[PDB]
């Protein structure tokens, strides 16, 4: 009846506390305006996306590592180790029709993730932790980001 | 459980069908990579945004006009005139944080067509027609358009 749109400029290195939070139903898209498949290595994650609970959780994490050509999709309680974590392999396979830019999709579909690279779905990600999302983070290895240095950030809420 | 994520360049002038159908509950957002809120008189839309169902009937048409300095929403079938349109006055005052670019969404309600231009919802448009969208369109006066001559359009179908 009344969803709402919310934009947000995310300068790497920062995290960004929503106005609106992610819950079940909702939608996180995030838009890079260019993309480096061959910029280097990362320590080790070249760049990272996350999703981040108001307790400090890492709900989803999403890493890109040129050097070990694969995508890794993981979750933490704060002050905790990581969890069982999953993978996609192929980097560039998943970027196949970009173009210089690039957009991740994530559906909060309550007891799943899913993502979405540009048109096609890379994994169902089932929740390790629960819980709606309040911040997001975009992290990366000094020079070696597969995206622009500002990352921007479009949530649609209060969907079904 | 399978939501999906469709890409399409919209040329001014043209209309495009889509892959998979806008129904109740699914989304659809317009990327403009410029703004243009002097750049003429319309005859008498400067640019207008179009969804349209398979019988080619205008679920929705959204008009900018900036000689008119309103915004209109209507419908129709095909081959029936224009039915009650819906106006909101000031368009300048809509694209308020915009900055060289802007952003439509439009939300399905089933009922309901919920118009948001970036962060502001402009109305709560009732369906006069209902039925899903299968295709779109984007059609301006000759170089007097206040968006880009490509615009990008998202949806996200398969939601609720
Ligand atoms: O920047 S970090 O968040 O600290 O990077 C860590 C994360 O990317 C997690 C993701 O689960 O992985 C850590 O590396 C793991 C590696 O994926 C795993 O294969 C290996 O067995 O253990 C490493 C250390 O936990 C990143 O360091
Ligand atoms: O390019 S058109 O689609 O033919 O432009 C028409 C549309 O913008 C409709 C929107 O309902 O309006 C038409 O003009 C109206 C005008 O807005 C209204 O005030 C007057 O009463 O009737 C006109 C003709 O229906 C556009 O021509």
């Amino acid at each position: 009846t009344t969803s709402a749109v919310n934009i947000y400029n995310i300068s790497a290195g920062a995290s960004v506390d929503l106005a609106a939070p992610v819950t079940t139903g909702d939608i996180v898209t995030f838009f890079s305006s260019a993309l480096n498949l061959s910029a280097g290595a990362g320590s080790p994650n070249n760049t990272a996306l996350n999703l981040l609970s108001e307790n400090g959780a890492y709900l989803l994490h999403i890493a890109f590592r040129l050097q070990e050509n694969v995508i890794v999709f993981n979750s933490r309680q704060p002050n905790a180790p990581w969890l069982v974590e999953q993978r996609v392999s192929n980097v560039a396979n998943q970027f196949i029709g970009s173009g210089g830019k690039a957009m991740v999709t994530v559906f909060d579909h309550g007891d799943k993730y899913q993502v979405v690279i540009n048109e096609k779905t890379v994994i169902q990600y089932t929740k390790q932790i629960s819980g709606t999302t309040s911040s997001l983070s975009y992290n990366s290895t000094e020079g070696t980001s597969i995206f622009s240095t500002v990352v921007e950030a479009v949530t649609y809420t209060g969907l079904a």
